[PDB]
C-alpha cells in the first residue's frame, strides 16, 4: 500500500518536498523555497515508522534514492544541485508555475466548507481560486462573502437568539436585587438587526482578507462546471469566459424550499430574508416545524411578538421525539401558539411600507385535519419548510456527476465523485450531517490529501448537535426509538433524570422540565449509544462528551467520573433512575 | 479473594439477603421483608460470574450452600422456612432489631459527605444516626443542617456569583437592542440576601425531611468519638449522654483561618458571615488570594463595591500560574483593585448600625515588600486566609486515630482510619481534593461497602474544578508547570487559542482575553495530561471532557471528534498552534 500512497500523492501534490528533519541539504533547499517565496508541502521521512520504504518507492520516479527530492504537478524537479541550479539562472520560478490549468484548486462556492478548503489548499502551494455568487431571492435580499451559516444562518441566529435570552435575564435580574422593572422595557427589533449586520459586515470583510493573505484569487462570479477541467463563470456585468483548474471542490449549499400555494413567493419570507429584515415583523406566522422554523419562532417571542407555527404532523422529524414533544411544550408554556394538524392553502391585504418601515398585512387560509377552517390575519409570515440544492445550475449533466434522488451529490467515503478530479463538501455530500463543523472538517481535510499526502478520512459519525430553541436542546449520538429499533427493546437500557439549573431557584422557574438521559447497549458493557440534554447552555453541555463517545464510553466511565459543582452538565456523572423501573425521573 | 471479601461483607453489613433472581424461596422472603417493612441489602448470585463459589463459600457460615439466605449483624438467620416461621411467631422484627449497639452507624458531621453517607447506608437496613452542630462565628452567626456548600459555600456562592453576572447582561442588553439604560440601575444587597437564604432554607428543610423518610435519626448535638464505638454528645441544654455504633464515620469539614493581628476577630468577617449578612458590605478589603478571596472579590464588585484585594505573593498558589495570572489581569481590568506584595499588621472607627443595617469603619495598617505602607480606611474587611479542620474536639487521641501534621485524618485508600470501624470522609480526609462532589461520592460508595457488599473505590485522579471569578477558569488534571516537573520539558507540547465567545461580539466586549490550552505527553501517543479553559460557563464547558481525560484521551481523539456551532467549547477541536512554534495564540 505504501507504493499506492506515493503514487497517488505525487500526481496531486502541487509542490512538494521529501526531506528528513536532520539533513543539512534539505534545509539548504527550505531556505532557497522561503527566499523565493515559493509555498510548498513537505514530508519528512524520518519521522514515518515507513520512512525507508518511501524512500526506496521514490526511484521509481526520479531514478535516486536520496533525500532531498522535489516534485512540482506530478513530475520530480530536482535534488539539492539541481534545485539551486534553478534558482542560480533564475528559472526556479518559471518551473514551480507551469501548468497545464490555470490553477491548481477551483472551488465552485464561498462558504463555510469551500472557504475552509480553498485557504488550506493554498497553504501547501496550490494556486487556488473560489468562486461565489449568491442569487437574490424573490423580494430581492442579497449578501457578502461565507455563505449560509455566515450570512443567514449559525452566526445571525445565535446572536438573535441571545437577544431573547436577555428578555430572561431582565426578568430573572429583579429576583436577584436589581432595581428595574421589566414590564416597563422594550425592544427595539431594527437596532438589534444593526448591530448583528455590522458584525456579518466585519466577517465578510475578513474573509475577503484572509483570501487576499493567502494569495487565493477570490471571483464573485457565478460557475458552472461544463467539463472535467472548465468552469464557464458569469460576472456580475453578464460577461462569460472559461477558467481551467486540476481538481474542482463543489461546495454551493442549499436553499429554502417554498410551498407550491398561491401568495406563497410573492407576499411570505423565508430565513434568508430574516435576519437583514428593515422592519419589525410585528404578529407573525411561522409554517414548519424543522429546527429553523422553531429557532426562529422562538426567540421572536422572547423578543415580544405574537408568534403562531403551523404544523402539519410532528416536530423536529428525525430528532428523539420525546426530546422534541419537551422542546415544543416548553414553547407553548412560554408563549408560543401552535396550530396543530394544519396546512396552509396567502392574500394581500396591505404592501411594506418601505418608508416608514413597517410590515405589510397578510390573511392567510388553512385547514386542519378535523375538517376546521383556518383564516386568520398576520404581518409577517415566514416558510420554513426545507432546503435543497440546484445543482442544475451548477453541473452540466454531461460532465458525468452521480446525483442521488434528491439531487446531492453521490461520493466516496474521500469525498470523490464519479468524476475523478471532482469533489462534494458540505450540505450538498449526499448522507452526511448537513452542518458548519462537518463541512469545515471535510474541506480542510480534503485539501490536506490532494496537496500534502495526508490520508486521513472525515469521521461522519456521533457528530454532535444543539437546537437552539427558547430552552436549548443538545444531543450526541442515537435517538431512544432508533436504538431499540436496530438492537430490540431488551437489549436497550436508559438511565434518565431532572434536574433545576441553581439560577433558577431564586428566580422562581419552574422545577422539573430540565431533563437528561443515556441510552445504552446492555449486551456491550452498557455502552452509551445516545446523551440527550434539555436546558440552558445545553452546547456547552454536550460537546465535551461527544470526545468521550467518540472513544466508546460505557455507563460506568459515566459513574466513575467525578462531577463539577454546581453545574448543569454534573447530572451526567450521577444518573441511576432506568426507564425500565417505572421510578419518576422527577427531583 | 472471594473467601476474604464474603466474610468482610457478613461481619460488616447490618440486613443482608443472599439470592438468585429466578428462585421463587427467594421472592416469598423478599415480599415477607417487604411487607414487615424489614430494608435490606440483596446479592444475587446468578447475576455474578463468580456467584458459583460464593454459593459454596456462604456455607462457613450457615452450613449449607442453598439460597436464599438471610444474615443479620454478621449471624446466620434462617434459609426461607426458618424466616417465615420468625415471621409466623412475630419473632423476625425482634431478630432483625437485636444489636450489641445502638446504631449501626453514627455520622459525625451532616454536611456534604456525612448526609450522603447516612442517607445510603439507611437504604440496606444500617440503623443510622446523623449528628450535626454549627459552632457560631466570633459575631455569633449560625445556620442550618447541610454543611459548609449548602449554607456558606459552593451554593450561595454561585448565587451571588450569578447576581454580579447579571450586571453584565443588563449592560449587553441594551448593545442587542433593549431599551434599558444600564447607568440608572442600581443593586440592593439585603434583597438579594433575602431570596438567597430563602433558597438555603428550603435546603435545610429538605435534608431534615429527606432524613425522616429514610427512617435516620438526625440529632441537633455535638458529638465527641471518646471510644471506638462511644460518642459522648452534648444537645442545645448543655445535657451529656452517650450513644453506640457498630461504624462510625468521621465527616465534620473545616473552618476559616483568622491571622494573629490585633483586631481580626473582633473587627473583621469571613466567608462565613458574609452570605448572611444583614447589612450591605460598603467599600471592602479582601485579604488573602485563594479561590474563595477571588471569587468574593469579583461579585462584590460587579454588584457595584469598591473592592480592592491584599496579596502577599502570589494569586490560586496549587493552580497553573499562568490561567491564575490571566483571571487576575482580568479582574484588575473590571474594576477590583490589587494591593501587590503587601501584609496587613485592624483599628475600629465606627461600630456596625444593627437599626439602619449600615456597616461601620475600619482603619487597615499593612506594609509592603518595598517598605512603603499601607494604611486605608474600609467599611468592611473579609479573611480569606485559608481553613483548617479542629479535629481535637471531635475526637479524643486516646481512641487511636492518626492524624497529619496539618491535623487531618490519614486513611487508606477505602477511607478507613487507624481505628479499624471509624471511617474519614470530605474535607478532613488528608490529601483528597477538597470538594463537594467528592465527598458525596466518597461517602455513598464507602455506605455500599460496609452495608451492601459493595467493592467499588472512589477515584480521586484528575477531578475537574472551576474558579467562579467574574471570568470563569475550569481545569483537570496537571498544570502546565506541574507537568514538565514530572516528565521533563522535552516530553511536553502545549496546543493552545485564543477565543471570543459570539455573545460578546455585538456587545463589544474584548477580543483576545478567553483562552484555553491543552498539555500533553509527547512519548504516550500525545496523551492529554491536563486541560485549562478561561471563559464563561467554563465548568459546562470542562464537565464532559473529565469523562475522556478519565478514559485516557490523546489530542488525536480531540481532533477527530467534530465541534458544535457556535458554542466556546468547540475549539477545544480545532486546536492547532504549539507553544514551542512561538506562533501566537491569537485570533
Ligand atoms: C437558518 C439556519 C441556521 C443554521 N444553524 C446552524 C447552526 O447553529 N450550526 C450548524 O452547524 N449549522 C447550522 N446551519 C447549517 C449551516 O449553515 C450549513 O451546514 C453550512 O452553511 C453548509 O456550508 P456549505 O459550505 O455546504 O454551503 P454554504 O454555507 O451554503 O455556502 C455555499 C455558497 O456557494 C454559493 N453558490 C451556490 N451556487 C454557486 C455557483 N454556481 N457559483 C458560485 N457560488 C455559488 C452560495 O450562494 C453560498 O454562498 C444552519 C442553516 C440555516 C439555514
Ligand atoms: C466559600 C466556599 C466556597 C466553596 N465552593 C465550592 C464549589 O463551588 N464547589 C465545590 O465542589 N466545593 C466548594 N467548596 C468546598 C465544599 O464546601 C466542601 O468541599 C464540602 O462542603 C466538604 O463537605 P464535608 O462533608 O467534608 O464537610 P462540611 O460540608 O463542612 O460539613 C461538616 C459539618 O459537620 C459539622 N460539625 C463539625 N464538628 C462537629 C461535631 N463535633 N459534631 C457535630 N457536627 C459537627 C459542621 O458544623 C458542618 O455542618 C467551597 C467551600 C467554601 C468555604
Ligand atoms: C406531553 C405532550 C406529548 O405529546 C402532550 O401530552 N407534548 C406535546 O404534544 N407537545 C407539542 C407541542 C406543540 C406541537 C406539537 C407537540
Ligand atoms: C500578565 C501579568 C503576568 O504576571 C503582568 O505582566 N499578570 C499579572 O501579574 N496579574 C496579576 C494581577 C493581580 C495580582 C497578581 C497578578
Amino acid at each position: 500500500g505504501t507504493s499506492q500512497w506515493l503514487r497517488k500523492t505525487v500526481d496531486s501534490a502541487a509542490v512538494i518536498l521529501f526531506s528528513k528533519t536532520t539533513c543539512p541539504y534539505c534545509k539548504k533547499v527550505k531556505d532557497v523555497l522561503a527566499e523565493a517565496k515559493i509555498k510548498h508541502a513537505t514530508i519528512e521521512l524520518d519521522q514515518l515508522s515507513n520512512g525507508s520504504a518511501i524512500q526506496k518507492c521514490l526511484a521509481s520516479f526520479s531514478k535516486i534514492e536520496t533525500v532531498p527530492q522535489m516534485f512540482v504537478r506530478g513530475k520530480f524537479i530536482g535534488d539539492s544541485q539541481t534545485v539551486l541550479k534553478y534558482y542560480s539562472n533564475d528559472e526556479l520560478a518559471g518551473i514551480v508555475n507551469e501548468s497545464k490549468y490555470d490553477y491548481d484548486l477551483i472551488v465552485i462556492g464561498g462558504g463555510s466548507g469551500g472557504l475552509a478548503a480553498g485557504k488550506e489548499a493554498a497553504k501547501y502551494g496550490a494556486k487556488t481560486a473560489v468562486l461565489d455568487y449568491v442569487e437574490p431571492t424573490p423580494i430581492g435580499t442579497t449578501w457578502g462573502l461565507g455563505g449560509t451559516c455566515v450570512n443567514v444562518g449559525c452566526i445571525p441566529k445565535k446572536l438573535m437568539h441571545q437577544a431573547g435570552l436577555l428578555s430572561h435575564a431582565l426578568e430573572d435580574a429583579e429576583h436577584f436585587g436589581w432595581s428595574l422593572d421589566r414590564s416597563k422595557i422594550s425592544h427595539n427589533w431594527s437596532t438589534m438587526v444593526e448591530g448583528v449586520q455590522s458584525h456579518i459586515g466585519s466577517l465578510n470583510w475578513g474573509y475577503k482578507v484572509a483570501l487576499r493573505d493567502n494569495q487565493v484569487t477570490y471571483l464573485n462570479a457565478k460557475g458552472r462546471l461544463i467539463s472535467p477541467h472548465e468552469v464557464q463563470i458569469t460576472d456580475k456585468n453578464q460577461k462569460v469566459s472559461t477558467i481551467t483548474g486540476n481538481k474542482i471542490i463543489l461546495a454551493t449549499g442549499e436553499r429554502p424550499k417554498y410551498p407550491e400555494i398561491p401568495g406563497a413567493v410573492e407576499y411570505g419570507i423565508t430565513s434568508d430574508d430574516l435576519f437583514s429584515l428593515p422592519y419589525f415583523p410585528g404578529k407573525t406566522l411561522v409554517i414548519g416545524a424543522s429546527y429553523v422554523a422553531l429557532e426562529c419562532a422562538g426567540f421572536l417571542a422572547s423578543l415580544g411578538g405574537d408568534v403562531t407555527v403551523m404544523v402539519r404532523s410532528i416536530l423536529l422529524r428525525g430528532f428523539d421525539q420525546q426530546m422534541a414533544e419537551k422542546v415544543g411544550d416548553y414553547m407553548e408554556n412560554h408563549g408560543v401558539k401552535f396550530a396543530k394538524l394544519c396546512v396552509p392553502d396567502i392574500k394581500q391585504l396591505k404592501v411594506v411600507d418601505t418608508e416608514n418601515n413597517k410590515p405589510g398585512l397578510l390573511l392567510v387560509k388553512g385547514h386542519y385535519t378535523d375538517g376546521k377552517k383556518f383564516e386568520e390575519e398576520f404581518e409577517t409570515v415566514i416558510f420554513a419548510v426545507g432546503r435543497e440544492p440546484q445543482l442544475s445550475k451548477v453541473l452540466c449533466e454531461t460532465v458525468g456527476v452521480k446525483l442521488d434522488k434528491n439531487g446531492r451529490v453521490v461520493c466516496t467515503d474521500d469525498e470523490q465523485t464519479t468524476v475523478s478530479n471532482v469533489y462534494a463538501i458540505g450540505d450538498i455530500n449526499a448522507g452526511k450531517p448537513q452542518l458548519t463543523p462537518v463541512a469545515i472538517q471535510a474541506g480542510r481535510y480534503l485539501a490536506r490529501r490532494l496537496f500534502a499526502g495526508a490520508t486521513e478520512l472525515t469521521d461522519y459519525s456521533n457528530v454532535a448537535t444543539t437546537v437552539f430553541t427558547p430552552l436549548e436542546y443538545g444531543a450526541c449520538g442515537l435517538s431512544e426509538e432508533d436504538a431499540i429499533e436496530k438492537y430490540g427493546d431488551k437489549d436497550i437500557e436508559v438511565y434518565h433524570s431532572n434536574f433545576k439549573p441553581l439560577e433558577w431557584t431564586v428566580a422562581h422557574r419552574e422545577d422539573n422540565v430540565c431533563y437528561m438521559k443515556l441510552v445504552c447497549r446492555k449486551s456491550d458493557n452498557m455502552r452509551v449509544l445516545g446523551l440527550h440534554v434539555l436546558g440552558p447552555n445545553a452546547g456547552e453541555i454536550t460537546q465535551g462528551y461527544a470526545v468521550a463517545i467518540k472513544m466508546g464510553a460505557t455507563k460506568a466511565d459515566f459513574d466513575r467520573t467525578i462531577g463539577i459543582h454546581p453545574t448543569c452538565s454534573e447530572t451526567f456523572t450521577t444518573l441511576h433512575v432506568t426507564k425500565k423501573s417505572g421510578v419518576s425521573p422527577i427531583v
